[PDB]
């Protein structure tokens, strides 16, 4: 029997063993390769479903185990794309990356995650969530030099991502999640076609769909950007109206030690809340209480039925001690407020 009431996750990344990949880093090199990297790769999954098991995650996610990058991985299987010729662009308008190039017209072959899907149902009978970048965000993290449209790029992306959800959906995925951190930059993109292009990712599914947006991972750029945003950090209120009105169940999103204001949380009345309970930008790890007091304040603008107690970003950066001190926190806030809800201390 699933959690009823205030059920966990994490918004999907996880750190990797050492004799995988290199730690507390992005875009790490694969440190095996052949049918050795095929085994480390699932084993890796077992290990990270045992982690979130034991540390009290109520719906479970791939880890990102399988993944390089929560972006780029899924671009590098796709035809039209060239894996090795690198580029350093600007992404999120603001810092510098190493891209794959787009070379010519996009398509999805082979499937990309469906077999480790089908790995992990195999696991666990506990809910699944799968992340899949969005198509703003795939466009934010590549170099076009065949369309040289970022709009008809994310309009054939948001096909893909539509045939690739529909297949994780086929292998027992409960919650297929879209990464759009890409929304928290590109307003009138978003309101132009960003959203359309999520809709078309979206379509057809039956399974629940979550959007994720978010300030970024445990970077130095980020945290360094994070201190020019002021007193109030809004960039939700310039999206939340249409995500509000579009067939997106679950919104997760940024909230712990961020100047979010908590009513914006009013603009998506109705949805389920993925509320970021942990800072992943900081090793400083959450007490019980610090998490509970987040979710308390969501509370006002979110049904206790509707709260699903998050981390605001992925974890994939961070040491293992420090993501099992954090996980451990947001299951004992989520609990805090659970017995709370259910007078039984
Ligand atoms: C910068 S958005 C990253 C989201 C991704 N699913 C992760 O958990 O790492
Ligand atoms: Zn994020």
């Amino acid at each position: 029997l699933n959690q009823a009431l205030l059920p966990t996750s994490t918004a999907g990344s996880l750190p990797k063993p050492l004799w995988l990949a290199e730690p507390e880093t992005l875009w790490s090199p694969w440190k095996l390769q052949g049918e050795e990297l095929i085994t480390g790769k699932h084993d890796a999954l077992r290990l990270s479903l045992q982690d979130q098991q034991l540390a009290g995650i109520d719906i479970v996610s791939d880890g990102e185990q399988t993944r390089q990058h929560f972006v780029t991985t899924f671009i590098e299987h796709l035809n039209g794309v060239d894996f090795s010729k690198r580029k350093i662009v600007k992404i999120r308008d603001r810092y510098d990356a190493s891209v794959p190039t787009v070379v010519g017209p996009v398509s999805r072959q082979k499937s990309v995650f469906v077999e480790d899907a089908k790995f992990l149902r195999k696991q666990t009978t506990q809910p699944i969530k799968w992340a899949l970048p969005g198509p703003m965000t795939m466009i934010d993290t590549l170099y076009d030099d065949h369309y040289k449209s970022r709009e008809k790029l994310a309009w054939e992306f948001a096909k893909i991502l539509n045939e690739e959800a529909k297949e994780l959906e086929a292998a027992g995925v409960d919650i297929i999640q879209f990464d759009e951190p890409a929304f928290n930059v590109f307003f009138d993109e978003v309101n132009d076609w960003g959203i359309a292009c999520l809709e078309r990712a979206i379509e057809g599914l039956k399974c629940e769909t979550a959007v994720h947006i978010c300030y970024g991972y445990g970077i130095k750029a980020n945290t360094d950007w994070k201190k020019t945003l002021g007193s109030e950090w809004r960039q939700y209120e310039e999206v939340f109206p249409k995500l509000q009105k579009s067939n997106i169940d679950i919104i997760s999103l940024e909230c712990h030690n961020s100047h979010v204001p908590m009513e914006l949380l009013e603009l998506i009345r109705g949805k389920k809340v993925m509320v970021g309970a942990i800072d992943v930008a900081t090793d400083t790890i959450e007490t019980a209480e610090e998490v509970a007091d987040t979710l308390r304040k969501a509370l006002k603008f979110v049904d206790a039925d509707k709260l699903y107690p998050c981390t605001n970003c992925g974890m994939t950066p961070l040491s293992h001690q420090v993501t099992r001190g954090k996980l451990n926190a947001l299951s004992a806030g989520a609990e805090i407020v659970r017995k709370e809800l259910l007078a039984l201390r």
